[PDB]
């Protein structure tokens, strides 16, 4: 599965990478502070893409994507909607952990051999 | 009118355009397969949902009128009255499509001031 990709995704990727070091807020979805799914949401938006506020929603948008085909922008939701985050190339994904460390950018394995949770979608906007 | 409140468009033209920093730089490319100076900050505006002129030398006229001191990332410095044109990034660096030996690199705008032989002529914010 390789779906159709835009400008709007490579954009979306570039919005959220350049957001690393962002604050971590309950319910953010602003430079001020984001959330998980404030991040994605966030960087579509600003791409010119609306994509659901909440990681489940995000699970049903767009096209599916298989992993090995997964390209900048792409939307990673964890264990039905636990987390969410966006890739954004080799092998890195940025996304909105905790307030201790903010928005960064990390390891797509490391995230799913050591985290507990497990990808159940890989979605293209 | 002067140094106007900022955008997440402006922010967001600043991300893209890092993004796009390793991208080959080509004569007239105004996009991922290859950038001109004024193909990459008209790309960014784009995907930022924003329209600007595709020549350095309109883009002297977007927006509104940016002094060095207050520059945001977002910002379009234009030189030497549109013989090239970057995007700052922060931290007083700035993103451009260089040549095609060296492609989008990202650079110090002191640098550029003080060796390239060009000079700041505008600096706006879409």
């Amino acid at each position: 599965l390789n779906p159709a990709g835009s400008g709007s995704n490579s954009s979306a990727a570039g919005i959220a990478a350049s957001m690393v070091g962002s604050p971590y807020v309950w319910g953010g979805s602003s430079p001020a502070g984001f959330d998980c799914s404030g991040l994605t949401s966030y960087a579509y938006a600003q791409a010119g893409i609306s994509i659901p506020r909440t990681a489940g929603g995000q699970a049903s948008v767009g096209s599916a994507v298989s992993y090995g085909n997964m390209q900048p922008g792409d939307l990673i939701v964890w264990s039905g909607g636990a987390h969410v985050s966006i890739y954004v190339g080799g092998g890195q994904m940025v996304h909105a952990t905790n307030p201790s460390t903010g928005v960064i950018t990390s390891s797509v394995s490391f995230w799913s051999n050591n985290s507990g949770q497990s990808i159940t979608a890989i979605r293209r906007p």
